[PDB]
């Protein structure tokens, strides 16, 4: 226990894990749209407290939604609409979302959860929105009298990124891996970096 | 009262009406922009709790704002700005909105309210925003300690649609009618489907 | 004190100042992006209660953020991200914002604060978000049980403007000055109109 360099390295990584999972940290969502030409569109949003994406897609063959490990899985919500942005046939009969958390698989590296994935192939246009709330183990209510304005400001402060990659290989090499992001490729292989209590 | 098929049909329609008007249901807004070439741009937004649209328009001849019957008319707000998105001449003297609910006409079919319309012709660019809150007969406050985060998530989950139709006839046939939407055409004719207690 | 025209003129201006600073009034933010060809992109957002902008920029040489005098400087927050919209190297170690209010200079005309400026030159792409909350001297909490829905509606009602000007001279003449906006040019000269207790 006299290897201070070893101890600092472990603490360096754990701190990252734990900061992300605190209420001071990010919650992140990615939407991946897969096209028949093998290219992939990603939209990412990163924000405090809660985060979401809402976009319309020209026919993808498939969609993968990934959240960061800092999401509360139980609060995940998805509105998947038709070509005119109606969630369920007609507005009059539409619940504005489905709570799809049960369908999310854990993306794991070395036994650690690096994210959560929901993947679905499709049978024109879809409108798709997805939302999740940052984990909060604690009693402190972020939407209190005292903190609600900070949540309002987080809506302004959320950062969006959107790009198209020509191939999943390009996505893995130039997007997922440089940025320490979680991912699940078509061969069901998990990508990500485990940090908690690790060197 | 032994025509169960008749009873189920009536209940099927009433349930739709009532679901829409519950707090589990959609509130919807449409902005229609009318151009001198007779084409029409629609923006629609559909969300839980509250909904709005905010866009800038190259000179339309006219604007029609329609809300679903699930809006609370008294909470309707509109910010109509100039070419640089200032609501009232100068920011220093601008109230950020006007409460225009009194100007909304009921769109009715068979005596039932299928929506609310505000229509105005214009005398360059306008910036236009409009907002409304879902009806709530009940005592339950959606923006409480316990439910405010769900309202935050509804901002992420809101679905937008935007298209241009070449003629009002095309709008009526391919947009309004296929989707059971309320509408008021230039001849003041009402479109929509009455559901409450109806077969 | 029998010059009623003089008294009304002074009151006319003071009322504008004071209305802006009330909770009924606007809070405004501008982002200015400066390019090597000498052109300038402005984004402006105007809303009640709180306001923000979030955009990605192809390499500007510099950024100036200006807020209206109705902002509370202490609540200003900025997220400046990399090319993939991450605020601080990696999501796991990112605080979603910095509170940069201390760096803001007062833009003054005739001793009156007409706005606040933060200016920074840059060493590809940046993602940039900025947010601020309208001043509230009073005890009344805008995000209360009773008023939180109005804050939700202000998110719908916020108006955005975006344009490119070819030169700072064009910005000053055609954008800042016609609209009584505050500004600080490259020569450190202040623009704006003083209103409080002034003729």
């Amino acid at each position: 226990n006299r290897d201070f360099r070893g101890r600092e390295q472990r603490l360096f990584n754990s701190e990252q894990y734990n900061y992300n999972n605190s209420l001071n940290g990010e919650v992140s969502v990615w939407v991946y749209a897969y096209y028949s030409d093998g290219s992939v569109l990603v939209i990412n949003k990163n924000s405090q407290y809660k985060v979401g994406i809402s976009e319309t897609f020209k026919k993808p063959r498939a969609i993968q939604i990934i959240f960061s490990p800092s999401v509360n899985v139980r609060t995940i919500k998805m509105a998947k609409g038709n070509a005119v942005s109606v969630p369920d046939e007609y507005l009059q009969r539409s619940h504005p979302w489905e709570a799809t958390g049960i369908k999310y698989r854990k993306i794991k590296r070395d036994g650690e959860i690096v994210g959560y994935s929901h993947y679905f192939e499709l049978p024109n246009s879809i409108s798709l929105a997805v939302s999740g709330v940052h984990k909060n183990p604690s009693s402190y209510n972020v939407g209190s009298a005292h903190n609600v304005m900070d949540v309002f400001q987080s809506c302004d402060l959320a950062l969006r990124f959107c790009n198209r990659y020509w191939a999943e290989l390009e996505l893995v090499n130039h997007y997922i891996s440089p940025n320490a992001y979680p991912y699940l490729d078509i061969n069901n292989h998990s990508y990500g970096v485990a940090l908690s209590n690790r060197q």
